[PDB]
């Protein structure tokens, strides 16, 4: 169970009020089949992408991905086009195509929050 927030807020912010709002975490996704579904809800936006629990943690040369909710990073549909290097560490899913994105978390976006 997942639902959209329309609020703007950077990632820290969103991953805050999905917990104290809805009880829940910023949504993680583990196959196409629910990136779909999250894709097709907000495929009307006027925003151009929304924030997942996605995140890229570590220091120096070894370091991981992580989802806010704790779940294991076994799935991944990356735009084949992005600034990747230096292109932030939060994670963001397009409206269009619901492809993800790497995002500098200090920005504003809707996000999506599972309960």
């Amino acid at each position: 169970r997942y639902l959209l927030v329309r609020s703007l807020q950077t990632f820290s912010q969103a991953w805050f009020t999905c917990r104290r709002c809805y009880r829940g975490n910023l949504v993680s996704i583990h196959n196409f089949n629910i990136n779909y579904r999250i894709q097709c809800s907000v495929s009307a936006l006027n925003q151009g992408q929304v924030w997942i629990g996605g995140r890229i943690t570590g220091s120096g040369r070894c370091r991981r991905f992580q989802w806010v909710d704790g779940s294991r990073w076994n799935f991944a549909y990356w735009a084949a086009h992005q600034p990747w290097s230096r292109g932030g560490h939060c994670v963001a899913l397009c409206t269009r195509g619901g492809y993800w994105r790497r995002a500098h978390c200090l920005r504003r976006l809707p996000f999506i929050c599972s309960y």
